[PDB]
């Protein structure tokens, strides 16, 4: 008798013959165009094989319920194929059934999902607080003392907006914590060298992050 397609991989829940049954799975960040993300990689790839003819891929169905205007898959090689570009404001994922069947013979079909994450555009950088002391003065032949403090936000969502800090140079000299507190990571010494421009570096927390910068300026004392 006739056996059908089976989507892959296949791996056996325990004490049956049945195949786990997979969550492909796709992400795929708003406003950018088909032009840029074609093809979607899927993850793992979409296959079926005939357990024992040719093979059928399609979506069957799905929600949000205007998926057809947002997807098309290829009926021969599964490809997966963005047709416009999406507005996480309107869809934030979308939940799909796909189905394989043999072409020649009783369809004998398979199914699986296709789970696709819409990733939040992180559209800003963040933004250090304008009226920062810049100007810094640390005493020499201390380490682990404090220096100063920056702060930046962020106005974009979730990790979007959520600011990380490290510094762009100087990272034998000096360290700085989550909160933007600066210190000295040795003791420094003026005669040695009295003046350094330290750069800053605030990073938000996006799968394409973005960073800016703010220029300080270290003066080293004399201990007296
Ligand atoms: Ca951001
Ligand atoms: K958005
Ligand atoms: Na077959």
């Amino acid at each position: 008798d006739d056996l059908g397609p089976m989507f892959l991989p296949c791996v056996l829940v325990p004490n049956t013959r049945d195949c786990r049954p997979l969550t492909y799975q796709a992400a795929i960040p708003e406003l950018r165009t088909p032009e840029e993300l074609n093809p979607i990689l899927v993850t793992p790839p979409i296959q079926a094989i005939d357990q024992d003819p040719g093979i059928l891929y399609s979506i069957l169905v799905g929600t949000p319920e205007d998926y057809p205007r947002f997807f098309h898959m290829h009926p021969r090689t599964a490809e997966l194929t963005l047709l416009e570009p999406v507005n996480r404001d309107f869809h934030q994922k979308f939940d799909l059934v796909i189905k394989a069947e043999q072409d020649n013979g009783h369809p004998l079909p398979a199914f699986a999902s296709l789970h696709i994450e819409i990733l939040d555009e992180n559209n800003q950088a963040p933004v250090f607080d304008p009226y920062l002391p810049r100007n810094l003065s640390v005493v020499e032949e201390e380490a682990n003392a404090f220096v100063g403090q920056v702060r930046a936000t962020d106005p974009d969502a979730g990790i979007n907006g959520q600011v990380h800090y490290s510094l762009g140079n100087f990272n034998n000299l000096f360290r700085i914590t989550s909160n933007g507190s600066i210190y000295t990571a040795v003791k420094l010494n003026r005669e040695a060298r009295d003046h350094y421009e330290l750069v800053v570096v605030a990073t938000d927390g996006a799968v394409h992050p973005r960073h800016s910068t703010l220029t300080l300026y270290i003066k080293v004392l004399d201990i007296d």
